[PDB]
């Protein structure tokens, strides 16, 4: 399935000139920005879901993030399977890793009080995170096997809710500026 859904969100901080391209193209140009999020997939996440992207652009200075992005309701948990980043490598408690798609990422998880929600809004948020060990290279086409990801949160005792909303590949930024371009399929 190809995507469906456009992820364009900012806290109003700084400058985020996104771009609905073509398909499964946009691009994001930031300047001194709050938190964000830019990015293509699908209005409805699947586990089962091969997530493939091209990142021809990717140029953070200062926070940003590469990043699989979405959620699930029943509970309310957010994921992100993290390949490249900027000055910053998101952390949390660890878990253990997962290899996947030539990478090995480690699995942590995190709560976050006043976090974006689904929506837009803020809520306490748990997060699952799977963050790449190094950068991935960019600029080849990548694939995410999300499935991957799944099980070995699963098997981590970190369970997704049964209800599913957007999943994308996306840009997320704090406090930086930079410039990204990204396909996804
Ligand atoms: O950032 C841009 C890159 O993402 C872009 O790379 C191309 C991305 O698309 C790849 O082809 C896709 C194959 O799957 C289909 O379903 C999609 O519709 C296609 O787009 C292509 O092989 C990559 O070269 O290059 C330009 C960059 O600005
Ligand atoms: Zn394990
Ligand atoms: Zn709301």
């Amino acid at each position: 399935a190809s995507t469906d859904y456009w992820q364009n969100w900012t806290d109003g901080g700084g400058i985020v000139n996104a771009v609905n391209g073509s398909g499964g193209n946009y691009s994001v140009n930031w300047s001194n920005t709050g938190n964000f999020v830019v990015g293509k997939g699908w209005t409805t996440g699947s586990p089962f879901r091969t997530i493939n992207y091209n990142a021809g652009v990717w140029a953070p200075n200062g926070n940003g993030y590469l990043t699989l992005y979405g959620w699930t309701r029943s509970p309310l948990i957010q994921y992100y399977v993290v390949d490249s980043w900027g000055t910053y490598r998101p952390t949390g408690t660890y878990k253990g890793t997962v290899k996947s798609d030539g990478g090995t990422y480690d699995i942590y998880t995190t709560t976050r009080y006043n976090a974006p929600s689904i929506d837009g809004d803020r809520t306490t948020a748990t997060q699952y995170w799977s963050v790449r060990q190094s950068k991935r290279p960019t600029g080849s086409n990548a694939t995410i096997t999300f499935t991957n990801h799944v099980n070995a949160w699963k098997s981590h005792g970190m369970n997704l809710g049964s209800n599913w909303a957007y999943q994308v590949m996306a840009t997320e930024g704090y406090q930086s500026s930079g410039s990204s371009n990204v396909t996804v399929w």
